[PDB]
């Protein structure tokens, strides 16, 4: 057999041979991910489980359009494959998919939970902008951007592991939405600049500690966006569809609070005069990415031209080479596809 069955705590990994030492590192959603060592390539990887993608709709498109995104796109802020599998061998026996990457150190998560300097917060933002600049420059917006799917190098290095949204699951784990837009949020049309509010819910996280946004679902949300950062503007709401639109028009007013009191220099590296002018210029993206009105909101490559940001900057990084429903039946046949060719 090309292949050996580990018991990762509850669950059983199949793995090819050259996957040794396998190890539980991510427990989630769609797959348990462990880390191993590849012999054949000397390095240590990533391998995500998917265990029966097909099982309903809601697992098995975002299955099926990451596969199918995830080899197309090419950039080093945006996850690459180095190998896919199945140890089953035909349709009929087909049941688990998996998907090896490269080792990372940490999640966003993690990163958050630290102290960072100017030059590394920044180094970050400037990777997250590169790799949405990507997405973007294929067609994908990926709208639900957050630090739990992205990952982390020692030497800062990042990647963004999955690609977005296109969806009930029996399930323990809920979806994460305080990195969602307003436009997300509320049901309305959008633009690829929705993602830059989901990099100034991290950005501002990042500073201060503590999730911007935080709340049970879209009602304890709007609120503490709101009271925050005002009620948006008359033309704003101009743009909510009746029925959203009442609702919003007659919560609550709030004039919000200014971006020196959202985040105080409390919060700021700001010793040097290095780090007084860094920490100014934090904010002042902060406050152009934190913004209701998608309108107001700065662009994906104005953001890359900030100050804060452009130190970083490089053509090849950032200007880099662009690339229905189903029954459960229909969409493993799609998968198995995907992951054979
Ligand atoms: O405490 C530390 C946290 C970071 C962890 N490093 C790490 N490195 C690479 C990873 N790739 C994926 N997922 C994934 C994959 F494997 C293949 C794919 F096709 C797509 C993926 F999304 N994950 C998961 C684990 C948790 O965060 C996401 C990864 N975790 C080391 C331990």
């Amino acid at each position: 057999n090309q292949f050996y069955s580990v018991e990762v705590g509850d669950s059983t990994f199949t793995v090819l041979k050259r996957y040794q030492n396998l190890k539980p590192i991510g427990s989630g959603a769609q797959g348990i991910v462990c880390a191993a060592y590849d012999a054949v390539l000397d390095r240590n990887v990533a391998i995500k489980k998917l265990s029966r993608p097909f099982q309903n709709q809601t697992h098995a498109k975002r299955a099926y359009r990451e596969l199918v995104l995830m080899k197309c796109v090419n950039h080093k802020n945006i996850i690459s494959l180095l190998n896919v599998f199945t140890p089953q061998k035909t349709l009929e026996e087909f049941q688990d998919v998996y998907l090896v990457m490269e080792l990372m150190d940490a999640n966003l998560c993690q990163v958050i939970q630290m102290e960072l300097d100017h030059e590394r917060m920044s180094y970050l933002l400037y990777q997250m902008l590169c790799g949405i600049k990507h997405l973007h420059s294929a067609g994908i917006i990926h709208r639900d951007l957050k630090p739990s799917n992205i990952v982390v190098k020692s030497d800062c290095t990042l990647k963004i592991l999955d690609f977005g949204l296109a969806s009930f699951m029996m399930t323990p784990y809920v979806v994460t939405r305080y990195y969602r837009a307003p436009e997300v949020i509320l049901g309305m049309g959008y633009k690829e600049n929705v993602d830059i509010w989901s990099v100034g819910c991290i950005m501002g996280e990042m500073v201060r500690h503590k999730i911007l946004f935080p709340g049970r679902d879209y009602i304890d949300q709007w609120n503490k966006v709101i009271e925050q950062l005002g009620t948006p503007c008359p033309e704003f709401m101009k743009k909510l569809q009746p029925t959203v639109r009442n609702y919003v028009e007659n919560r609550p007013k709030y004039a919000g609070l200014t971006f020196p009191k959202l985040f105080p220099d409390s919060l700021f590296p700001a010793d040097s005069e290095h780090n007084k002018l860094k920490a100014s210029q934090a904010r002042d993206l902060l406050s152009k990415m934190l913004v209701i009105d998608p309108a107001k909101r700065i662009s994906v490559d104005d953001a890359l031209q900030h100050p804060y940001i452009n130190v970083w900057y490089d053509p090849a990084e950032v200007e880099a080479p662009p690339p229905r429903e189903h029954t459960i039946e229909e969409w493993k046949e799609l998968i198995y596809k995907e992951v054979m060719n």
